[PDB]
């Protein structure tokens, strides 16, 4: 009975294995936009992926990470709330069964079709599991995503996901560029939090894009055709893979922007 996003072992089952579930600095939370401060003193943010090295497409089981090699500074996030550099080693999306659901942020209790998550590590604290352990270790950038237009830096990964329907299963993806997934504008909000799946540590500083990409239903419906289960076990659809908003208690959201 391990944890999922199903009725008997998702969101608030979480606390019985990981009782961090109910600590002081959880995520997501709800962004009130009328509570957030522009904070003049956030530097510029630095998202340097034009060295990116994708490796491979896995199917987990919750979701499907590309990842990245991680073994150099290739890419790397830096500046905004950050003090050094973070080493980017993957993305996953959350997203709902509907367009209406599936982002893990909200905007004033606006849910999102799916959230875009691109994980990175403080290099001061050498891997990945160090970094994971320190209040300070992942910088995790949030980007939401509306049903429209097209995305045409997504669909290299819309076109794999047949070949990894399920868990367990990847596929070779080298030469993808991250840097086509980004909006326009690099306006953000921050805070500091915890990852959103358990563990649900609190080694995360939260850096959320102001700016939705645009993603088609055809894209979207890509997604919600992934399975939770294995090969050869009956079909479980992989949607509605995000944790709700929790407390903010004692935190403060800032606003790179006026
Ligand atoms: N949603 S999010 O951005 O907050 C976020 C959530 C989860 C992670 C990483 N995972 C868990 C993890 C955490 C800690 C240690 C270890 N291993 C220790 C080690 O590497 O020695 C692994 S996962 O299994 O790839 C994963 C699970 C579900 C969905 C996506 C990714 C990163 C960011
Ligand atoms: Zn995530």
């Amino acid at each position: 009975h391990h944890w999922g996003y199903g009725k008997h072992n998702g969101p608030e089952h979480w606390h019985k294995d990981f009782p961090i579930a109910k600590g002081e600095r959880q995520s997501p939370v709800d962004i009130d936009t009328h509570t957030a401060k522009y904070d003049p003193s956030l530097k510029p943010l630095s998202v340097s992926y034009d060295q990116a090295t994708s490796l491979r497409i896995l199917n987990n089981g919750h979701a499907f990470n590309v990842e990245f090699d991680d073994s150099q500074d290739k890419a790397v996030l830096k500046g905004g709330p950050l003090d050094g550099t973070y080493r980017l080693i993957q993305f996953h999306f959350h997203w709902g069964s509907l367009d209406g659901q599936g982002s893990e942020h909200t905007v004033d209790k606006k849910k999102y079709a799916a959230e875009l998550h691109l994980v990175h590590w403080n290099t001061k604290y050498g891997d990945f599991g160090k970094a994971v352990q320190q209040p300070d270790g992942l910088a995790v950038l949030g980007i939401f995503l509306k049903v429209g237009s097209a995305k045409p830096g997504l669909q290299k990964v819309v076109d794999v996901l047949d070949s990894i329907k399920t868990k367990g299963k990847s596929a070779d993806f080298t030469n993808f560029d991250p840097r086509g997934l980004l909006p326009e504008s690099l306006d953000y909000w921050t805070y500091p939090g915890s990852l959103t799946t358990p563990p649900l540590l609190e080694c995360v500083t939260w850096i959320v894009l102001k700016e939705p990409i645009s993603v088609s239903s055809e894209q979207v419906l890509k997604f919600r055709k992934l399975n939770f289960n294995g090969e050869g076990e009956p079909e479980e659809l992989m949607v509605d893979n995000w944790r709700p908003a929790q407390p903010l208690k004692n935190r403060q959201i800032k606003a790179s922007f006026k």
